[PDB]
């Protein structure tokens, strides 16, 4: 069939021209509401007013930086049917095209190995063509650890992946199917299904066991063999790579490069399993038991040479990729991001495999996060942010590359293997099945080297720059400046769940590490202004949105304190507001709050959620953005387990913007109850903006108790008791 690969869906007329028409006249009002500062002066603080008409246009123009290209949503799913019977063939072959899959860890003991194995388990048991998925882990500490227990799921691999693709195991997560308690009762059996599942249940814990007392097995078995330690392989070589015990040629940095295929290419022949018997009862007449691609890198890093963390490491993927598979698409993934939906692979593949696919360079898939409470007290999931801007952006041309569960295309961008991997015609590479040999792997280990990277552009001028923090939004750039578009799928259920941030702590560092990234990249030469000209206008200003927006801080700092200062001099910002004043304000924040419920009516969220997302991104702006535009200027110059707090220095800027506050709107109660200008009636409303105010601080001055935070039973007590006690203060004096 030629049924176009992807059904979209339309914002219904009489909402979408309502929502442009709206974003109109909230520019024309803006326009006015500017004009009348400009030509109405404030000659007793001048200096005020100039710094005030210059915050609003810094406002309103990030808010059109914002808004602008969201004003044509567009949503877009995919189906399997169409691919299924198009690219499908009965007879158990396909003519699909290869893809490679990258998993990446940092090191075992800050990231738990237990969802690096989920997500190769996931990975492996993936409903994907077995000759064609080629699976790679940049391991970059480089631990026998993650390396035995890839080989140990590669074993584990023959029972497991037959069991899921037969009896539509979802999601392939071991763990996370185990803890489903309702489960989808799928299954070509009901008592041969139950009878494995509880079998599958106690091989998994034994297993468990077994992943658990590793460490202590390899050390004995160093211990044994060594009885410049190294950790010796099961055929009782020699490791090379990362000693434990560091020495001139062995420590931490200063090793050679690696490559060894853990499992090899399986046979084009479809196997069978074998025979009803009785250690092996399990019937696999109709299964397929072939086994992907296994391989391990580990990446030259020399003394004085930027190895450049995960970027670097996927940089030497992509290079032994090329040589072990030569596959055109290429999807990379976290440690701690794992498959729910194995189905991800052909909602990416179709559209890659659709028409005018050329133009389409990388496909983004949603990052989703557990461990989130029911209730969404403190937002973890983000959802506002991503389907809320990035699913507007899809619309007309496409998503940005955001660092995570994404797919590129190669083809766009070893010197004299680049012919097999630019040749027009790349699937004569894959019939002759090249095997694991000697010749293969010298030719690898001789043009994977670092020193390729010296006099040639590879990071310095295409690929992924370096000397920079955040990889995503910069290569996103740096693609779409020759020329090409992007998709995005959304489906449920989730498509990959992620590892949410864990405590207070590191989720400041991360939100810290976010906007110090944004700040990096606006500093170098990337700015969108002197871009190329073929870029359209519409990316061009969402480009200077994402590079520009922790900018919001400087005047956010400034208008948080204005009420304070003004509560404590007697100065108002306007001395004598007007009627078309009051008219202009109030008719601005009756259009933001349509704005505000027509984006949740087709977002498909709640104004619950958009309220505290709100205010975290708020909170963000007031303490994240501010530490790290600091830190770049100082630079220039020179469940349970979520309830354990920490503190931290990174903490105290917002405090004071609490309590000036606090003070100065008792101060300014007490200074008109005193009998200054008794009738309050028609400017009556201040201090129930106050109030908003406190709603969009509640979630961190919430959170920083922690524990005892549990109810606001003594957080509004404190407030009110600090009120109080400012009231009687500022009465006695």
């Amino acid at each position: 069939d030629d049924r176009p690969v992807f059904r979209t869906e339309k914002i219904k007329g009489v909402l979408l021209h309502p929502y442009r028409v709206l974003i109109f006249v909230r520019l024309i009002a803006f326009t006015l509401f500017v004009i009348w500062r400009i030509s109405h002066k404030n000659p007793d603080a001048m200096w005020l007013w100039v710094t005030s008409i210059c915050g609003e246009f810094w406002f309103g123009f990030s808010w059109l930086l914002d808004q602008l290209p969201k004003l044509n949503p567009i949503n877009r799913v995919p189906d399997l049917a169409v691919l299924r019977q198009r690219f499908d063939r009965p007879d158990g072959t396909s003519t699909l095209p290869g893809l490679d899959i990258f998993v990446t860890t940092a090191d075992p003991i800050k990231e738990p190995i237990l969802s690096t194995a989920n997500s190769v388990l996931s990975i492996l048991a993936a409903d994907y063509p077995v000759d064609r998925n080629t699976c790679y882990v940049s391991d970059d500490s480089g631990m026998l650890l993650t390396y035995e227990a890839l080989a140990e799921s590669s074993k584990f691999a023959t029972l497991w992946v037959p069991f899921c693709r037969k009896h539509g195991i979802e999601p392939r997560g071991p763990e996370s199917y185990f803890e489903l308690k309702s489960h989808p009762y799928m299954g070509r059996a009901q008592d041969e299904f139950v009878n494995d599942r509880r079998r599958v249940r106690k091989e998994y814990d034994e297993f468990k066991a077994r992943i658990n007392s590793l460490e202590h097995d390899i050390k004995q078995r160093n211990d044994g063999y060594n009885a410049p330690r190294p950790t010796w392989m099961a055929d009782g070589t020699q490791w090379e790579g990362t000693w434990v015990d560091a020495s001139e040629n062995h420590r931490r940095g200063d090793h050679a490069g690696i490559v060894l295929v853990l499992l090899n290419h399986p046979s084009h022949r479809r196997q069978t399993g074998p025979p009803a018997s009785a250690d092996n009862p399990l019937d696999l007449s109709g299964v397929d038991v072939r086994l992907p691609m296994l391989v391990y890198v580990s990446r030259e890093k020399r003394p004085g040479h930027d190895h450049q963390k995960k970027a670097g490491a996927m940089n030497a993927l992509t290079r032994a990729s090329a040589l072990l598979s030569n596959s055109p698409f290429i999807l990379n993934l976290d440690c701690d991001h794992y498959i729910n939906n194995s189905q991800a692979l052909r909602a990416g593949i179709c559209f890659m495999v659709g028409r005018d696919s050329d133009t389409v360079a990388f496909v983004q898939f949603p990052q989703r996060f557990e461990g989130v409470d029911p209730t969404d007290l403190y937002a973890n999931h983000n959802r506002i942010f991503f389907d809320g801007t990035l699913r507007a952006l899809d619309g007309m041309q496409g998503p940005i590359y955001v660092g995570t569960g994404c797919l590129f295309r190669r083809i766009t961008v070893f010197v004299d293997t680049i012919p097999r991997a630019s040749h027009p015609s790349p699937y004569a590479a894959a019939a002759e099945g090249i095997v694991a040999d000697e010749a293969t792997i010298v030719e690898a280990v001789n043009v994977t080297a670092a020193a390729f990277e010296k006099k040639t552009g590879w990071g310095k001028e295409i690929g992924w720059v370096y000397d920079t923090v955040t990889e995503d939004v910069v290569t996103g750039y740096r693609m779409h400046i020759k020329g090409w578009r992007s998709r995005y799928c959304s489906i449920y259920p989730h498509a990959f769940i992620g590892t949410a941030p864990i405590n207070l702590t590191e989720r400041l560092f991360q939100v810290l590490r976010w906007s110090t990234g944004s700040l990096e990249i606006f500093f170098s030469k990337n700015n969108p202004l002197f871009g190329s000209t073929y870029l359209h206008p519409l990316q061009r200003v969402a480009y200077i949105n994402i590079t520009t927006y922790p900018f919001t801080a400087i005047f956010l700092i400034f208008y948080t304190t204005v009420p304070a200062l003004s509560f404590v001099t007697g100065h108002f910002i306007v001395q004598r507001p007007t009627t078309m004043f009051y008219v202009y304000l109030g008719i601005v924040l009756s259009t933001l709050l349509v704005i505000a419920v027509l984006e949740v009516k087709w977002a498909g969220v709640t104004v619950f959620e958009w309220f505290r997302n709100g205010q975290f991104w708020m909170t963000a702006s007031c303490s994240a953005y501010l530490a790290a535009v600091c830190q770049v200027l100082t630079k220039v110059i020179f469940y349970a387990d979520l309830y354990v707090v920490r503190w931290t220095p990174l903490m105290i800027t917002p405090i004071i913007i609490i309590f000036v506050n606090i003070i100065g709107s008792a101060v300014a109660f007490a200074k008109v109850l005193d009998g200054e200008w008794t009738h309050w009636l028609k400017v009556a409303g201040g201090v129930f903006f106050n109030f908003w105010v406190l709603f969009h601080l509640y979630p961190f001055a919430k959170g920083i108790l922690g524990k005892h935070g549990k109810t606001p039973v003594v957080v509004l007590v404190w407030w009110a008791f600090t009120f109080v006690i400012t009231a009687v203060l500022y009465i006695n004096i």
